Protein backbone atom coordinates (compact mmCIF):
# COMPACT_ATOMS: atom_id res chain seq x y z
CA UNK A 1 0.00 0.00 0.00
CA UNK A 2 3.01 2.44 0.32
CA UNK A 3 4.24 4.11 -3.22
CA UNK A 4 7.18 6.63 -3.85
CA UNK A 5 6.88 9.13 -6.43
CA UNK A 6 9.58 11.66 -7.71
CA UNK A 7 9.46 14.33 -10.71
CA UNK A 8 12.21 13.71 -13.15
CA UNK A 9 14.08 16.22 -11.30
CA UNK A 10 17.74 15.60 -10.43
CA UNK A 11 20.06 18.05 -8.46
CA UNK A 12 23.72 17.30 -7.79
CA UNK A 13 27.21 19.17 -6.30
CA UNK A 14 29.12 22.02 -8.68
CA UNK A 15 32.64 21.84 -6.48
CA UNK A 16 32.74 26.02 -4.98
CA UNK A 17 29.76 26.98 -7.28
CA UNK A 18 27.83 29.62 -5.87
CA UNK A 19 24.70 29.27 -8.29
CA UNK A 20 21.75 26.98 -7.93
CA UNK A 21 23.27 24.34 -5.59
CA UNK A 22 20.14 25.15 -3.23
CA UNK A 23 17.08 24.11 -3.50
CA UNK A 24 13.21 24.21 -2.10
CA UNK A 25 9.82 22.45 -2.76
CA UNK A 26 6.89 21.98 -0.48
CA UNK A 27 4.43 18.98 -0.40
CA UNK A 28 0.91 19.31 0.70
CA UNK A 29 -1.90 16.21 0.59
CA UNK A 30 -1.48 5.93 6.95
CA UNK A 31 1.82 6.23 5.54
CA UNK A 32 3.46 9.69 4.42
CA UNK A 33 7.57 10.84 4.38
CA UNK A 34 8.78 13.36 2.49
CA UNK A 35 12.18 14.30 1.74
CA UNK A 36 15.41 14.02 -0.68
CA UNK A 37 16.86 11.16 -2.16
CA UNK A 38 20.00 10.07 -3.91
CA UNK A 39 21.15 8.15 -6.87
CA UNK A 40 23.75 6.39 -4.42
CA UNK A 41 20.69 4.57 -3.17
CA UNK A 42 19.61 2.61 -7.04
CA UNK A 43 21.92 -1.01 -7.15
CA UNK A 44 22.71 -3.23 -9.85
CA UNK A 45 19.67 -5.40 -11.09
CA UNK A 46 20.15 -8.84 -12.37
CA UNK A 47 18.86 -8.31 -15.88
CA UNK A 48 20.92 -5.45 -16.18
CA UNK A 49 20.09 -1.78 -14.83
CA UNK A 50 19.68 -0.48 -11.62
CA UNK A 51 16.50 0.00 -9.47
CA UNK A 52 16.20 1.62 -6.37
CA UNK A 53 17.65 -0.33 -3.12
CA UNK A 54 14.72 1.01 -0.56
CA UNK A 55 10.95 1.27 0.19
CA UNK A 56 10.58 4.46 0.85
CA UNK A 57 12.29 7.60 1.57
CA UNK A 58 14.58 7.35 4.30
CA UNK A 59 14.86 3.66 4.76
CA UNK A 60 18.48 3.06 2.95
CA UNK A 61 21.57 4.78 3.62
CA UNK A 62 21.49 7.69 0.86
CA UNK A 63 18.08 9.14 1.46
CA UNK A 64 16.52 11.49 4.10
CA UNK A 65 12.95 11.99 5.02
CA UNK A 66 10.49 13.47 7.15
CA UNK A 67 7.07 12.39 8.13
CA UNK A 68 6.15 15.34 11.00
CA UNK A 69 7.35 13.71 13.75
CA UNK A 70 10.75 11.75 12.76
CA UNK A 71 13.43 12.67 10.34
CA UNK A 72 14.13 9.32 8.81
CA UNK A 73 17.25 7.93 7.21
CA UNK A 74 19.51 4.18 7.06
CA UNK A 75 15.49 3.06 8.17
CA UNK A 76 16.22 4.94 11.65
CA UNK A 77 13.72 7.58 12.86
CA UNK A 78 14.97 10.42 15.07
CA UNK A 79 12.33 12.29 17.09
CA UNK A 80 11.95 16.45 16.35
CA UNK A 81 9.14 18.49 17.97
CA UNK A 82 5.72 18.01 16.61
CA UNK A 83 3.00 20.61 15.01
CA UNK A 84 -0.04 17.93 15.90
CA UNK A 85 0.58 15.26 19.43
CA UNK A 86 -1.29 12.02 18.06
CA UNK A 87 -0.90 10.59 14.71
CA UNK A 88 -1.42 11.20 11.56
CA UNK A 89 1.22 13.71 12.24
CA UNK A 90 0.51 15.59 9.17
CA UNK A 91 -3.03 16.27 8.10
CA UNK A 92 -5.02 17.84 4.60
CA UNK A 93 -4.18 21.18 4.63
CA UNK A 94 -0.90 20.75 6.17
CA UNK A 95 2.21 21.69 3.93
CA UNK A 96 5.26 20.39 4.12
CA UNK A 97 8.89 22.39 3.68
CA UNK A 98 12.10 20.78 2.35
CA UNK A 99 15.30 22.39 1.68
CA UNK A 100 18.57 21.65 0.30
CA UNK A 101 21.63 22.98 0.09
CA UNK A 102 24.53 21.35 -1.09
CA UNK A 103 27.30 23.89 -0.28
CA UNK A 104 27.11 23.01 3.53
CA UNK A 105 25.64 20.41 2.98
CA UNK A 106 22.76 20.10 5.05
CA UNK A 107 18.65 19.25 4.43
CA UNK A 108 16.66 21.13 6.35
CA UNK A 109 12.42 20.76 6.80
CA UNK A 110 9.46 23.03 7.79
CA UNK A 111 6.06 22.28 8.64
CA UNK A 112 3.70 24.63 8.09
CA UNK A 113 5.84 27.20 7.51
CA UNK A 114 7.86 26.76 11.43
CA UNK A 115 11.46 25.56 10.91
CA UNK A 116 12.13 21.73 11.97
CA UNK A 117 14.38 21.31 14.80
CA UNK A 118 16.48 18.87 13.58
CA UNK A 119 18.70 18.28 9.89
CA UNK A 120 20.68 16.27 8.23
CA UNK A 121 23.98 17.27 7.29
CA UNK A 122 27.91 15.12 6.73
CA UNK A 123 25.79 13.18 4.15
CA UNK A 124 27.26 11.52 1.18
CA UNK A 125 27.33 13.92 -1.93
CA UNK A 126 28.28 11.73 -4.94
CA UNK A 127 25.19 11.44 -7.42
CA UNK A 128 22.06 13.47 -7.78
CA UNK A 129 19.35 13.92 -5.14
CA UNK A 130 15.50 13.82 -6.10
CA UNK A 131 12.16 14.84 -4.37
CA UNK A 132 10.33 12.17 -3.17
CA UNK A 133 7.37 11.56 -1.42
CA UNK A 134 6.39 8.03 -0.11
CA UNK A 135 2.62 7.41 0.41
CA UNK A 136 0.38 4.91 1.23
CA UNK A 137 -2.91 4.13 -0.78
CA UNK A 138 -6.11 6.47 0.19
CA UNK A 139 -3.51 9.92 0.40
CA UNK A 140 -3.01 12.14 -2.60
CA UNK A 141 -0.04 14.67 -2.36
CA UNK A 142 1.10 16.98 -4.83
CA UNK A 143 4.40 18.45 -5.19
CA UNK A 144 4.59 21.62 -4.81
CA UNK A 145 7.69 22.80 -6.99
CA UNK A 146 6.85 26.51 -7.86
CA UNK A 147 5.80 28.43 -11.09
CA UNK A 148 2.98 26.87 -13.02
CA UNK A 149 3.84 23.23 -11.32
CA UNK A 150 2.36 24.20 -7.89
CA UNK A 151 2.55 27.41 -6.02
CA UNK A 152 4.61 27.54 -3.23
CA UNK A 153 2.69 28.71 -0.18
CA UNK A 154 5.90 29.85 1.80
CA UNK A 155 9.00 32.06 0.57
CA UNK A 156 12.06 29.98 -0.60
CA UNK A 157 14.77 30.68 2.47
CA UNK A 158 17.14 33.03 1.58
CA UNK A 159 19.56 31.90 -0.83
CA UNK A 160 17.45 28.98 -2.00
CA UNK A 161 16.05 28.05 -5.97
CA UNK A 162 12.38 26.49 -6.00
CA UNK A 163 12.76 23.56 -7.99
CA UNK A 164 10.70 24.64 -11.20
CA UNK A 165 14.25 26.80 -11.69
CA UNK A 166 16.09 23.28 -12.52
CA UNK A 167 14.08 24.53 -16.41
CA UNK A 168 16.71 27.46 -16.43
CA UNK A 169 19.30 27.12 -18.74
CA UNK A 170 23.01 27.25 -17.10
CA UNK A 171 26.83 27.03 -19.17
CA UNK A 172 28.32 23.76 -19.13
CA UNK A 173 31.64 24.91 -17.78
CA UNK A 174 29.77 26.54 -15.00
CA UNK A 175 28.89 23.12 -14.03
CA UNK A 176 31.74 21.70 -13.65
CA UNK A 177 33.66 19.59 -11.94
CA UNK A 178 30.58 18.09 -10.42
CA UNK A 179 29.79 15.23 -8.10
CA UNK A 180 26.70 13.67 -10.00
CA UNK A 181 28.20 11.14 -11.77
CA UNK A 182 30.39 9.52 -9.92
CA UNK A 183 33.90 10.88 -9.86
NA1 LIG B 1 24.93 17.59 -12.51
Amino acid sequence: HVSSVRPNIFVGRVEGSAVYQKWYFEVTMPHLRIGWANTTGYVPYPGGGEKWGGNGVGDDLYSYGYDGAFLWSGGAKTGVNRTHAEEPYIRKGDVIGCALDLTVPIINFMFNGVRVTGSFTNFNLEGMFFPVISCSSKLSCRFLLGGEHGRLRYAAPPGYSPLVECLLPQQILSLEPCFCFGN
